[PDB]
């Protein structure tokens, strides 16, 4: 109860930057997700030995893929964790608690192929959720990991209140499907701009948490350059294997999947920032004005591929 969690300077310093990388040494990330629970929800949120046994758990069956990994999934929780570090009073007690977990949780047992690769494989996941196949299966790896023995970290929440946190989680690990983000950023778009928006609206909150999901799950375009770079290797490391995987079943691929036409990966990346990141961003930072330094180092990371494509790299 007096127990804190601190971390050496230079990480107890850059933590608090959106920017922040987690690093190489994967036995310090449990830690660095506790330092990150503690400060953006308190030391009194969940029973430690019930919440390191459920961090282990969910890292345990997060697979070794290059780049759905348990890596990602700390990195799209500290994005959360600058977020919710930044906007202090916008949101609820049980937001603080769901969210982080939530983005702990969002991948469970990812294998690195899409929606639409289960899909043309007709695994069996995609007759048990014909959408948002593996968002429906990682909200339901989490139920799992909740109902271990010693793993429940809301036991100490009411009936209600359970109820409500695990359908934050839920609301929050579907928005993860991209297909979803382009019609729910429309909306908060023009809820916005005709001054609708509105916090107390449920439904609301809803989408807006959705959005926070998005720029979490994304953030990998708002590192500095080098760490955005790497990082884009492993994401193209699965969309060619998946790649691979439809030729096997006698499908060419898209593009972006396939590894004959890997060089065209500069203007890909371009398509990606101007149709996805930059508008995702621009509505985060439209609705919560001290995101803005993910939009501006989404920026600077569209710049640096504009560069690539230049041959200036
Ligand atoms: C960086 C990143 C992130 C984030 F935010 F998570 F880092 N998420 C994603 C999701 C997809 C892509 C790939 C973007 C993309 N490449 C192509 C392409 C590439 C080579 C040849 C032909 C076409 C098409 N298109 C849309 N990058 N990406
Ligand atoms: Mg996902
Ligand atoms: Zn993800």
């Amino acid at each position: 109860g007096l127990m804190q969690f601190t971390l050496p300077v230079r990480l107890c310093k850059e933590i608090e930057l959106f920017h922040f990388d987690i690093g190489p040494f994967e036995n310090m990330w449990p830690g660095i997700f506790v330092y990150m629970v503690h400060r953006s929800c308190g030391t009194s949120c969940f029973e430690l030995e019930k919440l390191c046994r459920f961090i282990m758990s969910v890292k345990k069956n997060y697979r070794r893929v290059p780049y759905h990994n348990w890596k990602h999934a700390v990195t799209v929780a500290h994005c959360m964790y600058a977020i919710l570090q930044n906007n202090h009073t916008l949101f609820t007690d049980l937001e603080r608690k769901g969210l982080l977990i939530a983005c702990l949780c969002h991948d469970l047992d990812h294998r690195g192929f899409s929606n639409s690769y289960l899909q043309k494989f007709d695994h069996p996941l995609a007759a048990l959720y014909s959408t948002s196949t593996m968002e429906q299966h990682h909200f339901s790896q989490t139920v799992s990991i909740l109902q271990l023995e010693g793993h429940n970290i809301f036991s100490t929440l009411s009936s209600s209140e359970y109820e409500q946190v695990l359908e934050i989680i839920r609301k929050a690990i579907i928005a993860t499907d991209l297909a979803l983000y382009f019609g729910n950023r429309k909306q908060l778009e023009e809820m916005y701009q005709t001054g609708s928006l509105n916090l107390n609206n449920q439904s609301h909150r809803d989408r807006v948490i959705g959005l926070m999901m998005t720029a979490c799950d994304l953030c990998s375009v708002t590192k500095l350059w080098p760490v955005t770079k790497l990082t884009a290797n492993d994401i193209y490391a699965e969309f060619w294997a998946e790649g691979d995987e439809m030729k096997k079943l006698g499908i060419q691929p898209i593009p972006m999947m396939d590894r004959d036409k890997k060089d065209e990966v500069p203007q890909g990346q371009l398509g990606f920032y101007n149709a996805v990141a930059i508008p995702c961003y621009t509505t985060l930072t439209q609705i919560l004005p001290p995101t803005e330094p993910l939009l501006k180092a989404c920026r600077d990371n569209l710049s640096q591929w504009e560069k690539v494509i230049r041959g200036e790299e």
